[PDB]
């Protein structure tokens, strides 16, 4: 600077596609697949037969329909989509037994937006009105959800990954049997993405002993939507070398460690145990006091089967400069907890991370870490 027990497996996915849940627009329902972006702000649908889609918006057929005379054109880092304003009926059929009134804007051209190959059609922005496009008067899903109904205001998310991948979104409350251990709660800085503080970074243990504004430089937050742990250069380089360091047993290229090459061992092999642990502490609930979050190399190095010329694997921790972003290589360790009514987020180790007999993804503390407000920028 509609129960909990029916909200359990609603997510679904493909490797790199991200995940999505099943949602209904319009009156008679339209069925969509919409991707859980916590990333972004708006609910955002095709609603033109583009040849990669399913299925689309048609907004002709919805008796709910009400049009927004506004059009909004979204570029961004990968793209652009452009689309018309307007409200409709919307609910989630393996969530809660509602229908509200939200914004959805009718997606009518778009540049590497929709994924060829991919099963879902639209996005779910559950971050905040600040980032909302064109401006913060457009009111995003969640808000419109608490406001209409008597949904509490929270949503837990559990990827699980794996190809088909699985999860679980909780609307409106938690379910403590997709969680080991205990909740641990990180202050949301600001409410505009899922903002929070990172104020230690450790490789298998080892303090990467780093300026701590650094790892927030510019900010740092929690994206469903973003497939890897991204890290401001500096901390990226940092990362890569104690990571180089501690399994310096077997030697890579320099293009693996960039993502420019995937890396390939034999049909059953892969030495798991070669790779360090990596830690990020995250601010507390209480002054001078903070958690640590552990992953292991089962989330950070990816397998890829698409491969068609050996098990081949992408490094995917990734340089930033929009500041570190903790995307599925962080969320598919643990369950997270998007606790807004009290401005916060918990993370607890994932019932369902993959793992091995000598590690686990852990979620610990308290520990005492000082000058914490220093480390945002
Ligand atoms: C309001 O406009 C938002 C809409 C949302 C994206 C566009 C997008 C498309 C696909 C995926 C995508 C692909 N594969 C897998 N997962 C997600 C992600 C995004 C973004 C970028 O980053 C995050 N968080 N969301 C950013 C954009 C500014």
């Amino acid at each position: 600077a509609g129960s909990f027990v029916e909200m359990v497996d609603n997510l679904r996915g493909k490797s790199g596609q991200g995940y999505y849940v099943e949602m209904t627009v319009g009156s008679p329902p339209q069925t969509l697949n919409i991707l859980v972006d916590t990333g972004s702000s708006n609910f955002a649908v095709g609603a033109a037969p583009h040849p990669f889609l399913h299925r689309y918006y048609q907004r002709q057929l919805s008796s709910t329909y009400r049009d927004l005379r506004k059009g909004v054109y979204v570029p961004y880092t990968q793209g652009k989509w452009e689309g018309e304003l307007g409200t409709d009926l919307v609910s989630i059929p393996h969530g809660p037994n509602v229908t509200v009134r939200a914004n959805i804007a009718a997606i009518t051209e778009s540049d590497k937006f929709f994924i060829n190959g991919s099963n879902w059609e639209g996005i779910l922005g559950l971050a905040y009105a600040e980032i909302a496009r064109p401006d913060d008067s457009l009111e995003p899903f969640f808000d419109s959800l608490v406001k209409q109904t008597h949904v509490p205001n929270l949503f837990s998310l559990q990827l699980c990954g794996a190809a088909s991948v699985g999860g679980s979104m909780i609307i409106g409350g938690i379910d403590h049997s997709l969680y080991t251990g205990s909740l641990w709660y990180t202050p949301i800085r600001r409410e505009w993405y899922y903002e929070v503080i990172i104020v230690r970074v450790e490789i298998n243990g080892q303090d990467l002993k780093m300026d701590c504004k650094e790892y927030n430089y510019d900010k740092s937050i929690v994206d469903s939507g973003t497939t890897n742990l991204r890290l401001p250069k500096k901390v990226f380089e940092a990362a890569v070398k104690s990571i180089k360091a501690a399994s310096s047993t077997e030697k890579f290229p320099d293009g693996f460690w960039l993502g420019e090459q995937l890396v390939c061992w034999q049909a059953g092999t892969t030495p798991w145990n070669i790779f360090p642990v990596i830690s990020l502490y995250l601010m507390g609930e209480v002054t001078n006091q903070s958690f640590r979050i552990t992953i292991l190399p089962q989330q950070y190095l990816r397998p890829v089967e698409d491969v068609a010329t050996d098990d081949c694997y992408k490094f995917a921790i990734s340089q930033s400069s929009t500041g570190t972003v903790m995307g599925a290589v962080i969320m598919e360790g643990f369950y997270v907890v998007f606790d807004r009514a009290r401005k916060r987020i918990g993370f607890a180790v994932s019932a369902c991370h993959v793992h091995d007999e000598f590690r686990t993804a852990a979620v610990e503390g308290p520990f005492v870490t000082d000058l914490m407000e220093d480390c945002g920028y």
